[PDB]
RNA sequence: UUUUUAUUAAAAAAUGGUAUGUUUUUUUU
């Protein structure tokens, strides 16, 4: 092939307009937040959703998650099956992004929205 | 005083006849 079939490390930058996956990211980010992010904004988090089996939902969801690359936070919400982890680089997160769409852990893997937490954005920031 | 010749056209659409306007959520702390 040619294309690399390993798995991105820490230092894969690649340019801002290209997505670090191979594609190219628009600007409007979409409105269902599917395909590829925007080279607009610089957004490191993905929404998965799908079951919601019982409480151990954290751990599944670590354990299928950081064979993808490296995570700076996860936040999985107890009432409904969603989850928000929160990826330390680009390519690891979109990898992630491409890697767990409609897989067993189907999954409807997203791009995270803005957040309205006061707080979290100054962090964020 | 014998014979004539002269030949337009012409089908389709909208008016016009089963109006129209509405309509499904990822974080707060
Ligand atoms: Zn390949």
């Amino acid at each position: 092939c040619e294309y690399l079939h390993r798995l991105p490390k820490d230092t894969d930058f690649f340019n801002a307009n290209v997505d670090c996956f191979g594609r190219e990211k628009h600007a409007d980010y979409r409105d269902d937040m599917g395909g590829v992010g925007s080279f607009l904004r610089q957004n490191y988090t993905l929404y998965v959703g799908g079951i919601t089996p019982t409480d151990d939902i954290e751990e599944i969801v670590s354990r299928h998650f950081a064979e993808w690359g490296d995570i700076e936070r996860i936040r999985v919400l107890n009432s409904r099956g969603i989850a928000f982890i929160t990826y330390l680089n680009e390519a690891n997160a979109q990898f992630a992004k491409e890697a767990m769409a409609h897989q067993s852990l189907c999954l409807n893997v997203r791009w995270a929205t803005t957040d309205p937490n006061p707080a979290s954005q100054a962090r964020n920031q």
